[PDB]
């Protein structure tokens, strides 16, 4: 109970959405000695500062794609909480080189940083993008959860702990559909924008990720890809819920742009752990020092999945209908 | 097309490497073929069994920008067949796969840019669709950095595509190949991983050829992909090894049951014609192309809305005896 | 002037780059201008304000030289005005304030000579006059580097400028603006530093006009300073809060009482116009020029020997009623 | 009494006019186990070792520039005296990145090798010009005493110990006004060279500055800025003693060069503490663990100062007649 | 006896002919707890791994050039063997800042990351074309020689200690002159390719070359050129045992190419140590810790040589008739 | 020849530069010289006695890649004379030898590539000849990089040649200077290293005026080696002291007995003029050069089999009366 009080916490990309919630989240229900943002804008680092006025806050600026920074911004950090990226698909698409050098050079930096000061654990933040992915975002988080997933051979001094946490979009996160259609039904504008009629996505809150990021530090061993089981949608209803009457176009698919995100592909079912509420995707390679991914650190008991197994925000065992939406701002 | 250009290719001493070198020595008037690729062994090698003034031989890593910038000028075309492509050593080595494929992916495309190539192809592989495995992913951050350098225009405009496609037929070290030192070695069985193992097959030689015609018909920005068809393992075993039983064995690190070629969220930018495929870029260049229409005057057409080229849901097949005829 | 040019201004999503994009968009013929900074988020919500053809934005650093001389391939004039400016964040953060504002300034230098860009201008600040904070340094020696790096003639000779004014009225996140939430918050009281603090006063429409007719005038080697008027923070106060007492704080990390604009010690550089100043480089360079003599054929003149630009000793003043009128 | 018998000090810069000083006052007046030279120039390296030649030297061909050379160079040091730089103002102004890389990245990699060997004190040199610079070669000091100072957070492991000390003209220093002025009065020249006729100046000697630079390492907490009280003086009579009876012309102001120098900022007067011979400008930052700058390392008191104070050598409460400057070489 | 059990070794370039052989002997003949293979190919290196196929065999893909890739890979290692190069003399001479980066800066990195991770000996392989060379290929290897022999100055925490092991052409070596000299009288050619009539040269076998390595490890002080007593022989001869009665021709001498190959250089010979079977070059510069050359770790005690000696394949006391040859693959 | 040429010359400050810029300033008609080395104060004193327009100095590093490139913007010629030649110091400082003579060297070249520099003139050592110290080995990679460079044929065709010689007599702290010190402070005995140590002897202004003739001569690939006399250092002290015992003490770290100009394994290389030798390439270039036959039309001759230029076998010798002549 509690294994995370007196703690040196570091969150990369900390000013963002999942970063402000799950800080706040940490400094309400743990007695975590101090918490440290490290990202590079310092208008939105002065206004989080404000934002918080807590004594245990810290406030680093700087790159991920700057090794010499994050050796000294880790520091003294037990553990570090990785959410720092270029998520932006069609802007990844035409700005390639730059995802490239932020998600996956930026994983391996921080990953570099975190051995040199003997971190005990490490989470990184993927997605369900991530997984047979057709967009570039997608691929350097691929690579970066690769990067992640093997930094667990290395057994040098301490034994630092790397998982990952793969969940997909999150509602009303800045920028995303809630958000703009929040503007349509408003704004008056007869005609709301679709790209497919039979596109769909899983659904999971900010303060759900955090949660669940948070249980995934108490249960990992290192060298884990925590899936979250969450419900799916289909935008029609997200387009009802939070558009009442109100007609619809088609703009066609976007840039890099799947109908259905993969969460646990078909191709690696044989890897996976079920568990009451979430999944386990083993390690594709064989470590030093293996671990048994069936026990967590929590005791919780999971088991084997069907060899032709396919988690997808398509044929999901739950969904979420108009009203339901309507239950969350 | 290629007379009196100088051609460079990075990973010059590898499989596809020299077939192709053998292919534009015979086949084009081209005045220098550059290999470019770090062994000292093979170079040297490859000098002595092709002892032709027409090549010239640089020792360098397409992880070296400084170097790739000299050793590409005057260069017209570059073929881009550098890489780290054992999905097994690049699980475990993961950084080092990441350098020499996207780093290297990088620099080649800067060196070009700056030393004003007319023409550049990197060679991809099906591992990039929808990939699972961290090669496949690395090759797949290539490709997009590939297709997304037309954007330049500075000093001459620079093209650059793409050329996917899968296993090739007893490449150095493969199924094929050390699978008939099985069925020689009077071996009580024959490694299988799977049952409904499928896979695409080219050979050596078809590639090298295909990459040569999508030199003429590019039009910078476009990932070219051949009409190849699949084959179940259980075939190939039953073709090297008439008689001989299966030891049903167990799934690789990365592997997949079956390859892509085309995935089905991306069908929508695809355009058919008679002996290929043109997967369209994804995003808009400062400066439109229209793919239908290749610098050949080859017409293509867009494919049914779920369209997908896998290796398990393809109409052309390999049986046994079909095999042998190549090696 | 403008018409049929290329313009790219790193930090072009910032206070002054939208105003200035906005201000280009709407009076000049420019071709196409080009915003060049690093967060995606600003970016896609300054793509989708401002839809138009003619813009493009780069994802980029001016901590990589790289990225700079790919983005300013073809680009006729640059404005430099990415930085970090949070005075003590930079004290508390000094290596990253030096890679942003002086390695910065070096990158953008150096990809603008090798692209042949005509004209650059950095935006700087009265804090870099006689600084004694680290941020003022750093700009300081920007400044130093720009001035400097007309010592070049390669190519196309490339003029490099400064410009020099204060504090930007309302400017996002500043006095101005959260002082209203003070008075709006019905605030028992309103923050005050110091009663003798004085400042520079200038509205984000004037310095991007500022910048505008600088492009206009400028040889190369120059630092603009408008005329513009001071305040005593006293008097700001009793503006946005008639009736609210003040609680007289103290003095932040590196905060001055007065900022200085032309320092005592370069009066003798200086050289007085209508509307601004004009202080001369402190170097020589291989090609003379005569700074008393715009590029708009405007005659200036020397300054009093002890002649010193404070926002103290300047006898232009902004009082209570004055300051509403903007914001 | 001898707080720095048995160390083992290395001082960058260490070939040049206060290196060789404070090398040949340590040598004299000290038990120092060794003392490592870190400079380029193999020149006046090989010709310092036999001006010397003391078992207790050490010479390393090195830049500052250079992080791995000085991670290297190092290691096993104890205090660490930062010297080297670019200081000719006018060349400073013509090759400005050059000042900025030695003067600035160069404090930078020597701060960063002193915490990754575990150095215990560092001393850094100032100038009076880094105060309201105006000329490059002062902005880039003023930027190096702000990381030196800077670096006093960083709670690794032993805690490292920064200071900067401040002073400005040294008499006689190599290219000064005095050598030239020596050559004046000397090789026949019925004219004096003279930029304005109000210009003053702090004075100090090669000597002084180092006796006060070790008196600086035997009080400092860390996060000091160490001005000594020294006398001013108009370059008028400098050139009257240096120079008996003879007329004088004028050259007008160079590039980047001030009337007078300050030595502590009107704006930063309610940091500075007075001492008998000695101020200290404390931080303008605050640090995790806190020092009281009133009370030295050696018992000495300090006094607040007027808020409106200017330490300027154009205010001092001391001159000096010519007389006096001829009482000296 | 057998003071290498439970060691950890990494050699570089471990997948050439030193290398392959040198792994064989060591896994065979030794209780070394683990073997790291340290190159870049991967087409090599999965073929050495099913040719071995050994539970204490570990392979890292990675570059010398790389420092960073180097202090990952020696973490945990207790000996490194480097034998990575670029030794193609003429390819040397056509692609020099090639043959340097990999042999001097590769010399630099592994002496650096085997520093960094304290491992305790370190054995570099040179060559005899480092001995007053002519090809730049001789040339970089005599930088790199220096380099490690310099090594053993910094004496930081533990002592690594570095030596060089020095011996020419290796028989039948992988593009040597036995392989052409096999498929010429092989593949009938009345005509044997001769570059000079006078053409010598020193010859020891892979096993020879390896056991030395070995012998020199348990005898080093650190700071040794050990130099292997080994029999010339003049061309003329391999082209008779290699070639019965066949004509030759002669295509004149190639590029860098020398007639005799030296050992230990004249101008040396006062640093020269002679044993029975080996000899020691001392180092040209006096270390912090200096040791007697004169009794190796294994209690051998060495005798001076004449201040006019000079080891060559010219002058040796022993030579090798055709028949010898051909007792030998 | 160097009428209106812009010349750069690294390692400017040292005893070859001055006195190589003193000469070009007095015997051709060079636009603009320029000094590139790292010390201000060197710099500064140089300016001041080389108070001519025709100078320019710049401040930078030959480590430093950027700096050379802007520093050679607009030169003609380039003679590099930068380098770190304390062998004993080399020898403690071995990477600090490698990065400035070795990566200097590197960088040099790749500068003068970019800026299109018509000739390249490095100055090397005969310690670089079968050399056993450091510091020569350094200048063997060196002279190795120099010749190679002429393989590239980009822009304009950059030649690249050598110029090497010994010890130069009165050098900045050499042997004959301090040694004067000697016979001139009553010394009781003179220290002497070895009795049968020879050496051979060049004025600075000879090797000067012989780099001067090696650019009229040059076709890009030679390394030039004059024709000058030896000298045995017993003489050399019974010279400076005609009565004065000798300390016959030891050999230094990396000294040698004899300097080696031309190696027996090179003689075939060889090519015999009147004054000097040329040392062919050891490679074939893209483009043939016929060095039997200089730009000066001078026509020289291969040497006997095992020749070799030692500075014991050699034919010409300075006795001490010889000597004094010099200083
Ligand atoms: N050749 C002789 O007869 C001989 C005689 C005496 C001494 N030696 C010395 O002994 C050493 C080994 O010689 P060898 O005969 O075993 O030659 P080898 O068969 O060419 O072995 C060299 C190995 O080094 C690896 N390598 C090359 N560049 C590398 C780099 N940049 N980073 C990491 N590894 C690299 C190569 O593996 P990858 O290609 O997979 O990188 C190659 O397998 C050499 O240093 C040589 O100087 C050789």
């Amino acid at each position: 109970q509690n294994m995370l009080d007196n703690q040196t916490i570091l969150i990369t990309g900390g000013t963002g959405s999942f970063g402000k919630c799950f800080v706040r989240k940490v400094l309400d229900t743990t007695n975590a000695k101090k918490i440290i943002v490290y990202s590079r804008d310092e208008l939105k680092q002065s206004e989080m500062a404000m934002e918080f006025n807590d004594p245990r806050m810290r406030f680093f600026i700087g790159d991920v794609r700057d090794l010499e920074r994050l050796n000294y911004a880790l520091e003294g950090v037990d553990i570090c909480i990785h959410a720092a990226a270029l998520k932006h698909v069609p802007i990844a698409e035409y700005n390639p080189l730059e995802c490239i050098k932020t998600n996956i050079m930026g994983a391996s930096n921080v990953i570099n940083a975190c051995l040199k000061n003997a971190i005990s654990q490490v989470i990184a933040l993927s997605t369900d993008k991530a997984a047979n992915p057709i967009n570039l975002y997608g691929a350097t988080k691929l690579c970066s959860d690769k990067l992640f997933v093997s930094a667990n051979n290395f057994k040098g001094s301490s034994q630092t702990q790397f998982s990952v946490v793969r969940y997909g979009n999150v509602v009303g996160s800045r920028g995303s559909v809630v958000p703009f259609f929040k503007k349509l039904v408003q704004n008056k504008a007869s005609e709301i924008p679709i790209t497919d009629i039979r596109m769909t996505r899983f659904w999971i809150t900010l303060d759900e990720g955090v949660s669940f990021v948070l249980k995934s530090l108490k249960r990992m061993h290192g060298g884990e890809i925590f899936v979250p089981k969450i419900p799916s949608m289909k935008m029609t209803d997200l387009a009802k819920a939070l558009a009442p009457n109100t007609p619809t176009k088609i703009i066609g698919i976007r840039p890099g742009e799947k109908l259905h995100e993969v969460m646990i592909p078909k191709d690696e079912s044989h890897l996976a752990l079920e568990f009451e509420d979430f999944f386990i995707i083993q390690p594709t390679i064989s470590f030093q020092t293996p671990k048994d991914y069936t026990l967590t650190k929590l005791h919780e008991k999971g088991q084997k999945v069907a060899p032709d197994f396919e988690y997808s925000s398509h044929n999901n065992n739950q969904w979420l209908e108009p009203d339901d939406l309507l239950k969350l701002l």
